């Protein structure tokens, strides 16, 4: 961020703001577990408010309801009423993030104001494709949140590697970088300078589609690779013609197993699968559960949940050589805890790893969740609100969001 705008040069004195923050908090029970996300913002939030903003006025999005409206599902509505506890200040939350109505709500608010708005999302222009947008109709959509404040701020690391209209669009003079943004990007900057070798990067979770395609370039970074969670069924099918029933699979991804697995070799990167699995008869925390390994295969209908005790030994070796990890992805559905083993045991040797030297980073909405469910929060390196934006800056990208702040 060294020649970028940042939130310490802007002066707020009586302007307002308007700040893209990463409120994709997880949920469970139409209840936040972890806010995290919301607590990281907090001191963006405070300075803006304590140097005299007229307002501050916070966007986000929350899980990927693609475009439809679906406050039902994934309102932030529980993000406002929680943000007030973590403020010590009321929030004003309303029902849209553009225009007309939004538009007057933000357009002159009284001194001190904090303002939530709904899902960005919810519209189609945010992405902007989900369930295929038109130009004119993106532009309209940028220009009415450019409208909500006089100066920006970007705080939402967590989003920072998508290009989405809130994120790369808005027009305003100033586009400043926040403090979450500032502290996160200097501690990878110091962490992927000359990293401690060897150098394990961990990838789990369910965003396959997505992550499968950074793995290419991580491989020129880092000395191993566990692919855990829903991320390895993909790998094993292509690789071992494992029978995976109606676990995780990437269609795209499948293709380039074998240049990816080609590269690890030649770039002498040892990956590590699972080779066991829980199995569930259904995508739910009561499932009937079963075991599993890639020999057997899992059976027609049934899914891989977690991985089973041979894969965690196999995980627990690759940590015990590693003198740095950077972890994004559990490795099961963790959230129910029929699947949530194998993620405890790898947290386990991860905080193991940790009390010896190892440098350790944990990023993610739902990893970092697995930090504060199992109270390692203070027992790791770092634990960062960006998953897959953490991983977008191993593979030694540029962020849109950053790229798209004005230059000091
Ligand atoms: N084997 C699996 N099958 C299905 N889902 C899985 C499996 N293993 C893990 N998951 C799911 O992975 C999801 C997390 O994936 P995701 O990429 O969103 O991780 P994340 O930590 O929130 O990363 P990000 O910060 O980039 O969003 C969790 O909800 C978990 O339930
Ligand atoms: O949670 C997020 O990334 P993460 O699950 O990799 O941590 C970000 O909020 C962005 O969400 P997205 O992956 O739906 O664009
Ligand atoms: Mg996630």
């Amino acid at each position: 961020l060294s020649n970028k705008l940042t939130l310490d040069k802007l002066d707020v004195k009586g302007k307002r703001v308007v700040m893209r923050v990463d409120f994709n908090v997880p949920m469970k029970n139409n209840q936040i577990t972890n806010n995290q996300r919301i607590k990281a913002a907090v001191p963006s939030i405070k300075f803006c408010l304590d140097n005299g903003a007229k307002s501050v006025v916070l966007m986000s999005h929350l899980g990927r309801p693609d475009g439809v409206p679906m406050p039902d599902k994934y309102s932030l509505e529980p993000v406002a009423v929680e943000l007030k506890s973590l403020l010590g200040k009321d929030v004003l939350f309303l029902k849209d993030c553009v225009g007309p109505e939004v538009e007057k709500a933000c357009a002159n608010p009284a001194a001190g104001s904090v303002i939530l708005l709904e899902n960005l999302r919810f519209h189609v222009e945010e992405e902007g494709k989900g369930k295929k947008a038109e130009p004119a109709k993106i532009e309209a959509f940028r220009a009415s949140l450019s409208k909500l404040g006089d100066v920006y701020v970007n705080d939402a690391f967590g989003t920072a590697h998508r290009a989405h209209s809130s994120m790369v669009g808005v027009n305003l003079p100033q586009k400043a970088g926040g403090f979450l943004m500032k502290k996160e990007l200097n501690y990878f900057a110091k962490a992927l300078e000359s990293p401690e070798r060897p150098f394990l990067a961990i990838l789990g979770g369910a965003k396959v589609a997505d992550k499968i395609q950074l793995i290419n370039n991580m491989l020129d970074k880092v000395n191993e690779m566990i692919i855990g969670g829903g991320m390895a069924f993909t790998f094993l099918k292509v690789l071992n013609n494992m029978e995976i029933g109606t676990s995780l699979f990437d269609e795209e991804g499948a293709k380039i197993v074998k240049d990816l697995m080609s590269k690890a070799e030649k770039n002498g990167v040892k990956i590590t699968l699972p080779v066991d699995f829980v199995t569930a008869d259904k995508f739910d925390e009561n499932a009937k559960t079963g075991q599993a390994t890639v020999a057997s295969g899992i059976p027609a209908g049934w899914m891989g949940l977690d991985c089973g005790p041979e894969s965690s030994k196999k995980y627990a070796e690759a940590v015990t050589r590693a003198k740095q990890i950077v972890w994004n992805g559990p490795v099961g559905v963790f959230e129910w805890e029929a699947f949530a083993r194998g993620t405890k045991a790898l947290m386990d040797e991860v905080v193991k790893a940790t009390s010896r030297g190892c440098i350790t980073i944990i990023g993610g909405g739902d990893t970092a969740t697995c930090c504060a469910k199992w109270n390692t929060e203070d027992k790791v390196s770092h634990v960062s609100t960006g998953g897959g934006a953490s991983l977008e800056l191993l593979e030694g990208k540029v962020l849109p969001g950053v790229d798209a702040l004005s230059n000091i």
